[PDB]
């Protein structure tokens, strides 16, 4: 598995939420 890849993944999600917040 990828630790760095998994980290950014979770960030990308919450990121769109904090801003867009669908």
């Amino acid at each position: 598995k990828k630790c760095i890849a998994k980290a950014i993944l979770k960030k990308a999600k919450k990121l769109l939420k904090k801003l867009v917040n669908p």
